[PDB]
């Protein structure tokens, strides 16, 4: 029997992380990048009129003057195509957004001209740059858009697209596969007959993984005989940084689908000192070594082992810092008994008392322990009992 | 020109309440449960051993060795019938013999495999999971308003449900319209501006909790811009357009919005994100937000009022972001009568844990970049100086 810690130590020290994916920009969102990011196109790509007005020289509207009419020679809107040459003692109406004529280096409000159609006159000079968004003036090529190890939030990704990037690399989520094993499991579209059950893990198990931030495949029940079911983990070993299967411990049950186990990597089956779940197990697969959890067919046990070990994997492969759960302390509404020797894990409603703010905690048969908690209370191994007003120990299941 | 309260007022009393939707048990994560979930059959079916051992009547172990008649797995779909002072052995989650009320665990005894000798009693119905000690027909599984997280995804499908009722997502379509605008695997010719309002808020839209859809550049003549968004109609309640506010260029696209509901292109008394518009679209009226080509003002208008939207949507009730005080580090100027939203980052400082903002507004590019703030300044505030302590909404990631 190993501690809480010690099992925590040997699973988190196997973890695999994903190799990085290059993907497109959309499907990054949330992701940590994987590589520095530099710009290769302008932003904006090209000169533009930052106002409505005319695109001119500086120069011939008095803007050297601080050291009479003008022919309009065109007209540009916001998504122009076709090229325009300045010559000297020229200008062209241009609308915000459009594509500064070549040869331009200023445009003069509309509000500062006698708004002519064929010649414009300017009324007051601007200098040359002005009321001009220069190509670049946002961001060059060579700029860094996105650092390695930043998280791609919808900014980012806008970045991306604003420098024409369509993918990115990124640390992807670890990619997970949920089995279940055993000869009595049928699937929830079965009427389960004498010594038949619905497959529960697989369902809830799968889900706590993408709560977790893993990519799940949930495959199912594997069934047949040792062979099928070596060949059915096989299959997900070549798709998965983890793989967890219930129904692989409990007893004589399970020796056939523990041997292929032991075929295909090192299998570790000490106990646990805790409840519930103190039945469970740990291998690496293949020459990876791909982390495979064994957890029981008990549907709150093993939830609370996927929890306690599983969880912490997954946030640790997804670079994240804070692997564990806050802790909070809160006081105890009803009697909880625990095992001497053994550290507990007992699913709790935790609220706030609305008339001191203190943190109050109640403990919550598969109903019961299937119903809405979201808190833990952990109960030290050498604690026996917990009386209404003790203060314990609660993770908060955010 | 409305203020930013009175133009979230009329959005949030806009929203549309997604109707509820039957859906596989393993899609329906995070959603809230529609309908009350009965189970119909007791659980388990059948007595099953709790563990390896063997099925005994209690009286006949104390509470002399007993031949071992039998053996049944897990999965066994045959009947036994358990004769007096006889034993079966069984394994976890085998159903037990008939005339059977305890299991004998394995430890507990010689492990004989012909006769079996108890080292000590069990009582009847230790180590038995009876019919119906996990659920009985009648029990509620799910409540109709629970949030579906992964016990009750287990529970659903302890009571052999495929699918279940849900309140689902709002469905958001995000559209952007300009002759400017090209998909970023092109490479932009004269003119041509890559399309990043589409990308950055539809991700905005997923991270606020909608069921997004990008439907991307919206092109051509306004009756096709027309038919275009008629086909987001079909299957949204929120609609989100770039580029049909700004000048010219949109003349077209606010036509025909026009003529499929009310538009209004009033101005809010905010900065960025003055120029925007609202619209409600044909009979079902459904919320249609006119966003400008700024990208940064664009994020801005999302997050102030297409965000609570989405939530509204939700049916949640929680505050939208926290707001935590912070000392400004920089100078940032405001226009008095109009509410500030600036692009900030927001950090704590090492020596007192208090925490510290810089305003991030060229700006763009840092503005987008290291940007987990807005620092929020009044209408009547018009300067933010080194030293004032300012509201900061925090843009949790
Ligand atoms: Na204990
Ligand atoms: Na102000």
């Amino acid at each position: 029997m190993r501690s809480v810690e010690q099992q925590l130590s040997i699973v988190t020290e196997a973890a695999v992380a994903p190799e990085p994916v290059r993907i497109a920009i959309a499907e990054a969102l949330g992701l940590m990048c994987a590589e520095e990011v530099q710009a290769s196109r302008a932003l904006p790509g090209f000169a533009q009129a930052a106002i409505d007005g005319y695109a001119v020289r500086a120069v011939d509207v008095g803007g050297e003057k601080s050291l009479k009419s003008l022919p309009v020679v065109g007209e540009v809107a916001a998504g122009s195509q076709q090229p325009l040459r300045l010559q000297p003692k020229q200008a062209v109406m241009v609308h915000t957004g459009a594509p500064l004529p070549m040869l331009a280096d200023a445009v003069l409000p509309m509000a500062w001209s006698d708004r002519g159609r064929k010649r414009v006159t300017a009324q007051r000079p601007v200098r040359s740059g002005e009321f001009v968004r220069k190509e670049g003036d946002d961001i060059q090529p060579g700029d860094i858009a996105v650092s390695a190890g930043a998280v791609l939030g919808p900014a980012q990704i806008g970045l991306l697209a604003a420098v024409g990037r369509s993918k990115v690399l990124v640390y992807p989520r670890p990619r997970m596969s949920v089995i279940s094993v055993g000869a009595e499991l049928v699937d929830i579209d079965r009427q389960p007959g004498l010594g038949q059950v619905y497959d529960v893990n697989s369902y809830s198990l799968a889900a706590a993984g993408r709560e977790a931030g893993a990519d799940v495949y949930r495959y199912g029940i594997a069934a047949g005989e040792p062979r099928r079911i070596k060949e059915i983990i096989e299959s997900q070993m070549l798709r998965s940084e983890i793989i967890v299967i219930t129904g692989a411990v409990g007893g004589a049950g399970s020796a056939g689908v523990r041997q292929v186990l032991n075929e295909l990597g090192d299998i570790d089956t000490e106990r646990v000192a805790m409840h519930p779940g103190s039945v469970q197990g740990f291998g690496l697969l293949g020459e990876n070594k791909i982390p495979c959890f064994l957890l029981p067919s008990n549907p709150v046990a093993s939830l609370v082992i996927f929890e306690t070990f599983v969880r912490p994997v997954v946030r640790m492969s997804l670079g994240k810092s804070n692997a564990a759960r806050r802790v909070v302390r809160a006081r105890a509404l009803n009697h909880v008994v625990s095992v001497a020797g053994r550290k507990g894990f007992i699913r709790s409603r935790l609220m706030r008392d609305a008339e001191t703010q203190d943190y109050l905690v109640e403990a919550l048969h598969l109903l019961a322990g299937l119903s809405e908690a979201n808190g833990m209370i952990r109960i030290p191994e050498d604690v026996t009992e917990i009386r209404p007003g003790d203060v314990v120990d609660v993770i908060f299941l955010a």
